[PDB]
């Protein structure tokens, strides 16, 4: 078991989460089983209990673990599936030694930081890197870990102890720590200093860098580059830099070429480190699908433009899943994606009474989008604004797909204006009026993988196609309210087809709607399953009926 | 005697001059007999044996000291003479002890850095803040440090040990340290833990800050300045900035709107200091003085181009006190500058054998000019690109000023041209030519202050007219060659007036020409002696006849 | 070139000396060229402008260059001689660099700590390491370098700087670091925590130890041999222990019977220095005559007490190369040495009119003595003292050895008693009184080695039977005033005969006195050439007369 521990630096909100990613994904093309876990000095145990205002997502693993959004790029990169276990807490480690020692288990010893954290720390990184994350069986060969927050914090500070004994009891040629750092370009001059204070700080703590990422302003200078060496020793060819290009998908290719797996597969022996022919022969095909893709996104012109419509699009964090699924798709197809920001606050009337210029830009860039997508965040407060997406793609011919609220304000526009029951409702919204037509029932939340089956009257219909024509999926769920299953059989007699469902045929996953050219929803999130080289299928349906070719994607993915 | 001292940083190579300075001069006024110290950790004893290519000027005292740069920054702010002891270094203040130990006054004593050196830096900062600075034999009232480099450096370890026994041997309400920090911006965030990072460590060597003050690429977010109060304990009012403005001037009248007189006035109970109501109509003159004169810089707009003509240009520190000295003629004048930076190497003819553009750019930029400065740096390689630009100004009536290198180009020019002697030249250049009109000879350098004398017959002469129609001059030198003396009288017979004189009459240090608008020389740097608030003579001339208006600057002068 | 460097601790005023010199000594019995450096970090150029109230000895080179006590530990421990450049200052490598800035040879750069004196530290031991300091002309193989002061001091601070880019421009296996460290005893507890803050401090400047030596008041548990390791990382087998023995001479067998030969000889890859079979012969001969001297220094009882007399013995540290040349001498005869510190101010009558109590305690000491001593400090306030000593060994047949100023009370004494002039005396002492018998001249003093010379009319003396019978001596002097040449004749046909003289005859250096048992001094100090296996003869000489076997002695040495 290797380990590669990215680190450090001056300010916490720099650039670990792309340089490790990116190490996970060259290691990768190494053939090797590569592993990936986050160490975050927060003390939250695990995200269900933190809202979408900071740090994003509340992302889903397939144990149902709402998990920290850096989890999900590690995922997206690498093709594999974490445990919950893969992201390390502040609170989760002080809550295991805790739940350990009111059991008894310490013998009655006085429990201290050293060694008892730091133990702690390390059995759970030895038990979590053998865990298999892969499509077959076998334990992990390199384990990247992203240390959160910086060498030198109050939080971080038993991990860095934790990971200083770590390294000695894995030896050296079995771990390796790469330190990401500033260096500041101040009157057009690249300024070291933070980058060596920063490493007084990070050798008191006894830890040793064996690369240094820089990010700047600029690429770095020679002389920079031989001033950080000098006094932070690594070699000229140790020192990296992950400037700003347009791209954040390049970064693995600029490392490439800086000889970073060079130095990895030298400084962890990786040669040695046994691999079949087949696992060399997919490392190479992991590189040139990587090229080949990433000159589909250099030499592609033609915008595709799609209407992203929610709450709090100012935080463009939030839907940070939704916005990379859509590039995974966009990639795929090899169209420009452009995502319109729509705010669904803006697109109802009422809007009109307080600023008419946020009406009309909101339906300006929804009268502009190639397709729509109302993906579903959390609360209430702008169901109306997504039911007049709902209506304007299906009165429009406009490419459509609803995810998890999706769903149900799709079937919420359905009811009020196909069936035409004007008071039909979301229950979550308004549960006191107590109605006959309540499109949301409570079934606390059904979460992580589950089995979905297809109806089997669904041969002709475009989502089964872009899943294979299987008769099962499997996708990750967040969804508290549900639809109503004694509705469902008006709204399929109206041509409002629920293609997918629970095994037990009381809960309902999947709609296509008749005639329509594309619209479509999903109970299931299917952001959380996409991977950058194999596109989640909602979503390159959407692209590729905003793009044209739909026919085609369907033919490509029938051979 | 009161001390500010101005500190710190994570970068050397960021805020503390302008600070300084800035705090120099809102603190006159209040009245108060400013005085400043720099402390350079650098070894270097004294500037002259150190090039232009590093830290610019070779900067000239009263005392005739070759000193460092930032000591003109306090002069031509401060309106204030400083002597050589006013420049600390890490050599000086090693080369002093160990000049004492050899001397045997230690008696017999193991010479230890503590005390001994923590010693002589602080009896030197008290030997020194006492000298009189002023246009009046009183001794200072406060006294700015400037500690150069960074708290947390191997050089400047004894400065700041020396500085806290300092701040406890002169107690707090006597002394005040400002700390400039840097707070980065990434990714549209504010990010503190530079300037966290870097507390620590000056904290850990005992010195406390009462101000932070920032360099920033935005103001200061509310968010960020409680989030340094907070962690670098200083009180809301107490972080201040000091931003990216097109005006270096404009600084003082920033750090008042951010009120920090009113926090020094307290932090340092100068209310408590004697003065007089003289001093405090001083005070609000210098205040009200410097207002007005902004006023001037922001309403102008009618641009006048001033040809600087030199080596090494790229480097534009290499021209600092030319460079300032001409805005402070320039804001006198209520008129724009811009300089042209013109290559010496490029006039040259033989230029355009080698490139054309450079040949045509050099022209372009000197035909533009509304006047032509010969500023003088080190070495002969251009003397020949600047006897062209001493020439065009000569045949072309463009306004024209040369000092020291300046005179004896436009001499050999004169010579060359209006004697008609092809082969007269610079000594320095061509001494194995041994020739009978040798425009340079040898008199190791006339260094620091001297008298210069007008010759009688000088009442015509605008260049007198400026210094005031006065007997007698007092400026500053450099000069190891001189114009020889034999040559004079045929020159002045063809009307290049040797104006200015040594009262031994063998050294000839002013030229003015007849019949042209104007053409001067000096052989004392006339740079060095411009206040901002009274601009040097020969430069206001050289502006004010680039600018028109000569003839009432003239008779504005002699009310 | 391999280095080992001492270094560290908490407190300075631990163990580094007794340790770096041990080390020396048991790479010499590799039978490897060890040569040794100090770096001391006070100011002071050298020795002889410092009196020995502070750090003891003004110790004497062959160059004749007052150094730091501590050279002279490596010199009678290693058997070699080192040249002034062999000890390294603060005030040394600064006074160097600013000698060669004024001189211009910095090509006018800035000069700054880093990299330029960190280049002439490194510059300094890559000259000094090399200069041959054995009986061959050959160069060094291991440099010892004692970095005096702690890691983690304002004056050490660029000593460290320089050590850490050494470290890196001379690699590992060919520089290793050894950390001397306090391990406090509390409550009976071996508490760790002040050896793993100050490796904090120790890393964060770069440095890594490769041996932790511990100063404590016991042995290390094993427990805290553990607790030092798996903090401040190194083996359980590199941790060491330097623990209270009552002979300094064993702290070499301790660091053998804790295989630190075994350790550096794996750490500098010694295995791979060429050495022939001859050097390993006299490695296992060092080795062993080391063993055999401890041998007799663990079974020998028999007391012979060495009156030693002067001024200040309360500071022990005074005389320190006389105490250790004595044990040598005391070693080589097998015989348990004691000395009676005596207090010349004590001896004199006038004593007994302030403290009836020292003046017996003093005689009473003097009586008790098998031999007597006056090795000459500095200052006359005790002269008379010492002439009651010249004058109780003379007429009562106790062995004596008079050094340097031993000389000239011994003259005095001579003059004054068996010449029968009561006023002649010492001219530094009573220079007023102009006499005609004036014992004392000036001839600012002759230092270093000088060649002495035997007067021919000698075969029967013992002081030069004891030098082997030879013809000339070499040896190292301080003296300004000496015996007057004119007197000299009268003496000598009384029967004190100067048996050795400078080449000129003007200058007289030895004498031995007729009928006495054993009656000699010295003007040259016989202390600074004494090594440990080889013993200085005026010294090997008192104690074999104060023990008796003098003839057995003079015997063996004339074999
Ligand atoms: N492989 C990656 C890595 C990062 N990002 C983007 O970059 C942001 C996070 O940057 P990251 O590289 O993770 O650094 P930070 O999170 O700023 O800080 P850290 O060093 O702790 O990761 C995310 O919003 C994400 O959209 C991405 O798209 N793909
Ligand atoms: N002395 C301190 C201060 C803060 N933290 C940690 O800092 C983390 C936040 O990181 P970052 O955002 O990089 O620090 P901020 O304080 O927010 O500063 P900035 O404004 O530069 O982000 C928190 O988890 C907190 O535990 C720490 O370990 N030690
Ligand atoms: N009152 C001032 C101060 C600075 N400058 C300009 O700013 C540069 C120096 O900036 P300064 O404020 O002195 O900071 P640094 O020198 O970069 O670093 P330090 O903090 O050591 O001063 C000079 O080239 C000078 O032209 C100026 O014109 N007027
Ligand atoms: N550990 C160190 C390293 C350097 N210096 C000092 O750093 C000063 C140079 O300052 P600065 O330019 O701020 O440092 P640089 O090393 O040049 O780094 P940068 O590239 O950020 O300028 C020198 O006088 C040198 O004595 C120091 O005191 N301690
Ligand atoms: N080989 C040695 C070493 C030391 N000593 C004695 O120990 C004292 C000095 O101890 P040392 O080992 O040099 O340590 P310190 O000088 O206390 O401190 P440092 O670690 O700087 O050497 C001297 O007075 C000396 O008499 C000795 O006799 N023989």
């Amino acid at each position: 078991m290797k380990y590669v521990v990215v680190s450090g630096g001056v300010i916490s909100g720099i650039g670990k989460g792309v340089l490790a990613s990116s190490t996970g994904m060259l290691l990768k093309t190494l053939g090797l089983k590569v592993t990936s876990i986050k160490i975050d000095p927060y003390m939250n145990i695990d995200a269900g209990t933190m809202s979408p205002l900071e740090h994003g997502e509340c992302f889903v693993l397939d144990d149902g673990g709402e998990t920290d959004l850096d989890l999900g790029n590690y995922e997206r990169y690498l093709g594999i599936t974490l445990s919950r276990d893969h992201n390390i807490t502040t609170g989760k480690i002080y809550s295991h030694v805790i739940s350990r020692e009111r059991r008894g288990d310490y013998l009655g010893k006085t429990v201290q930081i050293v060694p008892h954290l730091t133990n702690a720390i390390q059995d759970w990184i030895q038990r979590v890197s053998k865990i298999p994350v892969d499509d077959t069986g076998l334990e992990p060969d390199v384990c990247i870990i992203e240390l959160g927050g910086t060498v030198g914090d109050i939080e971080s500070a038993p991990f860095v102890e934790a990971l200083r004994q770590f390294q000695f009891e894995v030896g050296r040629e079995n771990f390796a720590l790469i330190h990401v750092s500033l260096v500041p370009v101040i009157h057009g001059e690249q300024k070291t200093k933070p980058t060596q204070a920063a490493i007084k700080d990070l050798r008191s703590l006894g830890l040793i860098p064996d690369m240094i990422a820089c990010r700047c302003s600029e690429e770095l200078n020679r002389s920079t580059i031989d001033k950080i060496a000098m006094f932070c020793h690594v070699g000229p060819e140790q020192v990296v830099n992950v400037h700003d290009v347009n791209s954040t998908y390049h970064v693995p290719l600029l490392l490439l070429k800086q000889h970073m797996i060079d130095y990895l597969h030298s400084r962890l022996k990786l040669g040695e480190v046994p691999l079949t022919l087949e696992d060399k022969e997919r490392g190479s095909q992991l590189l040139t699908n990587w090229e080949n893709m990433t000159k589909n996104l250099d030499d592609s012109d033609d915008v595709v433009k799609i209407a992203l419509v929610g709450k709090y699009t100012n935080l463009k964090d939030s839907y940070l899943s939704v916005t990379k699924s859509l590039e995974h798709a966009s990639m795929k197809c090899r169209r420009q994606l452009e995502i319109l920001w729509v705010e669904a606050s803006n697109l109802e009337p009422e809007t009109q009474e307080v600023d008419k210029n946020k009406f009309h830009d909101s339906w300006n860039k929804l009268s502009s989008a190639d397709g729509i997508l109302v993906p579903g965040g959390f609360g209430t407060r702008g169901i109306e604004g997504m039911i007049l997406a709902a209506k304007w793609a299906r009165e429009s011919g406009v490419p459509f797909l609803g995810v998890c609220l999706g769903l149900q304000v799709a079937a919420i526009e359905f009811a009020r204006n196909v069936i035409g029951r004007p008071n039909s409702s979301s229950t979550e919204f308004l549960d006191e009026t107590l109605l006959a037509p309540e499109d949301q029932v409570v079934i606390t939340m059904r979460l992580g993988l589950r089995p979905t089956i297809f109806q089997p009257n669904s041969e002709w219909s475009n989502i089964r196609k872009l899943y294979g024509e299987v008769n099962e999926v499997h996708e990750r769920h967040r969804h508290r309210y549900e639809i109503n299953p004694k509705i469902v059989n008006d709204m399929e007699s109206r041509g409002f087809i629920f293609v997918g469902k629970d095994e037990t045929g009381q809960r309902c996953e999947i709609f296509e709607l008749k005639g329509h050219p594309y619209y479509v929803g999903t109970q299931y999130h299917p952001e959380y399953t996409s991977k950058v080289l194999e596109p989640s299928r909602p979503f390159w349906g959407l692209v590729a009926a905003a793009s044209g070719t739909l026919g085609e994607v369907i033919k490509d993915i029938n051979l």
